[PDB]
């Protein structure tokens, strides 16, 4: 590591030892020990802890911080991600491993909100890694495009109910985007935590979406992750959702060589979409125990849910519609996180009918 980068790396360090205010696991996590411990260190591929906390030292208003530029990163810079890894996932030790794919009985999903007075939609992602290919940091131009290509003409055999077209990025008009984005289908443009980490270059080159015509079932190529299989709908059918989300992921690992580490499962750039890379969601209403965001969240927390806005993280609701959903990914089973998201919806429906 050259001294520029040192220099850089203290500094940035003193300024989050400077922001008394801040809450992130970077701040939370990055003792002198921790530092000094690592910020030395570089990867096969040049990647070193200021391509790591970067993000994080600019973005002070962050939550996690950090990103891995690659699979090596995670363990050269172990002694950091290691506790945030297991802060932010509600546990998971040094000799804790992630535990085999599993879906799960698929029959023991039931419909969220019956009456459907509260969900709006209900939606379950999940994210995968191309092997041979290094996360965003690291990147080519030429491998966004060589990435999209294989892609894309691996959903092109998508057949039945996954069928569809893929929309590249580049050619796009300012005019579907926007769309595709404000009916929540398309990844959104331009994230500030995204940019310091050095996610973006070379935008929008090798970005895209494929999705059936009924846009049911999407997969986001070359935003956070090589990979985003999406499925979702309107309503509260988290059966048919989660169902039609395994059909497809598995049908796809048919075809794709994708990343799984024995100790993290599918590897993704973020720490925090490690393991089963599983986020279930649901846009939600409830008014009376979100009279409050604060209490609100604090439920969701009980049940080791998220929330968050509308048009997605970092973002605010919009009439009273929130973002709720299983907040921990590695550590437990893809049935695990559907099943804490739906037992936590459960709940908190309840709760609200109760509430005055
Ligand atoms: N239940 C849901 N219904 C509709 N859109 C949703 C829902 N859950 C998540 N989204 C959308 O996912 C998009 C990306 O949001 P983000 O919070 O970054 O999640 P992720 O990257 O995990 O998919 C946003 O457009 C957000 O509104
Ligand atoms: N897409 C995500 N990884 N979201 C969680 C982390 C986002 C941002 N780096 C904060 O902290
Ligand atoms: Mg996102």
């Amino acid at each position: 590591v050259d001294q520029a980068t040192l220099d850089k790396l203290e500094a940035g360090f003193k300024k989050l030892q400077e922001a008394s205010d801040c809450k992130s696991l970077l701040k939370k996590h990055l003792t002198k020990d921790v530092f000094d411990s690592i910020k030395n260190k570089k990867t096969g591929m040049g990647a070193t802890l200021l391509d790591v906390i970067q993000s994080g030292v600019e973005n002070l208003d962050s939550g996690v911080g950090i990103y891995a530029p690659d699979a090596e990163s995670y363990r050269t810079f172990g002694p950091l991600f290691d506790p945030i890894i297991d802060d932010y996932h509600g546990g998971f030790k040094l000799t804790d491993k992630h535990p085999p794919k599993q879906w799960g009985d698929i029959n023991t999903l039931v419909g969220l909100d019956p009456a459907g007075q509260f969900i709006i939609s209900t939606r379950v992602r999940c994210g995968r890694s191309l092997q041979g290919y290094p996360f965003n940091p690291c990147l080519t131009a030429e491998q966004y495009k060589e990435m999209e290509e294989k892609v894309s003409s691996t959903l092109s055999s998508m057949e039945d109910e996954l069928k569809g077209t893929y929309y590249p990025l580049t050619g796009m008009s300012k005019a579907t985007q926007q769309q595709l984005i404000d009916d929540h289908f398309l990844f959104k443009e331009g994230d500030r935590f995204l940019q310091t980490a050095n996610a973006c270059r070379y935008w929008p080159t090798g970005r895209g979406i494929f999705h059936n015509d009924a846009k049911t079932f999407l997969v986001w190529v070359n935003e956070q992750d090589h990979l985003r299989i999406i499925s979702m709908q309107k309503g509260g059918d988290l059966k048919t959702v989660y169902k039609r989300l395994v059909t497809a992921v598995d049908n796809i690992e048919s075809k794709l060589p994708f990343s799984h580490d024995d100790r993290f499962g599918f590897l993704t750039f973020c720490p925090t979409n490690l393991g089963t890379t599983m986020r279930a969601s649901v846009h939600i209403q409830l008014p009376k125990l979100a009279k409050d965001r604060k209490v609100l969240e604090d439920i969701a927390s009980k049940f080791n849910l998220q929330v968050r806005g509308t048009r997605g993280e970092h973002t605010e609701s919009e009439g009273g519609v929130y973002d709720i959903s299983n907040k921990r990914r590695l550590g437990l089973t893809e049935y695990q996180a559907v099943r804490e998201m739906q037992d936590g919806i459960l709940e908190m429906i309840k709760m609200e009918k109760a509430a005055a």
